[PDB]
RNA sequence: CCCGGCGACGCGCACGGGGACCGCGGCGGGCGGCGCCCCGGCCCGCGAACGCCCCGCAGCCCCCGGACGCCUUGCGCGGAGA
């Protein structure tokens, strides 16, 4: 729990400082269905045709999807912007180790 | 047969565009009065519905791509993609 999350904050910080990633629904699709992606992140407003196509490209090129658990823009504070972020994809996970999820 | 659309809609200060009207100047034709002045006054110079091509701000949409910006008199908008 408090210790849990407190390791899940410092995961996403890591990869925004030492790593590649994007911010939005339309560049994680074009990257999941080309096999970059080592995460999918998710917010749980995401809209819910939007998430169940997420999933299914996910299942089909064995990329995790995981949910975090605030709205869009609880995310978009967690990696440092001032605007709402739906779904975060981390292409590279640089200095976080993702063993957290 | 079923599901929809057009017909089909309130009020308001302002801001913007089109048309008609209205003026000023030129130039073309005609008038008036004129003791002095007067290229200084007056009248007339017109183009429809409809068919084809082009051009149309705002507004809504597509493609690339992935952000300390775009923009109104006022605002407003953007990782749900500027
Ligand atoms: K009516
Ligand atoms: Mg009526």
């Amino acid at each position: 729990t408090k210790k849990a999350q407190d390791s899940i904050s410092l995961t996403l910080t890591l990869v925004v400082k030492s790593g590649k990633y994007t911010l939005g629904t339309d560049q994680a699709i074009r990257n999941i269905r080309d096999g970059k992606a080592q995460l999918v992140f998710m917010a749980n407003n995401c809209p819910p045709l939007v998430k169940s196509q997420v999933d299914y490209l996910c299942h089909l090129s064995k990329t995790p999807v995981r949910v975090f658990a605030g709205s869009s823009r609880e995310l978009g504070i967690a990696v440092g912007r001032q605007f709402n972020v739906s779904i975060m994809t981390i292409l590279e996970a640089g200095d976080a180790d993702l063993t957290s999820i």
